[PDB]
């Protein structure tokens, strides 16, 4: 759900930590719940 500007494997920044394949996504700035991004 979008709200400020992106908030869920969307508006992030993905094509860095994984582009696609290692998800951009992160749950809560402060790191994932040991899931979706990782390495």
């Amino acid at each position: 759900s979008d709200s400020k500007i992106g908030n869920g494997c969307f508006g992030f920044p993905l094509d860095r930590i994984g582009s696609v394949s290692g998800l951009g996504c992160n749950r809560i700035m402060q790191n994932p719940p040991k899931k979706f991004s990782g390495e």
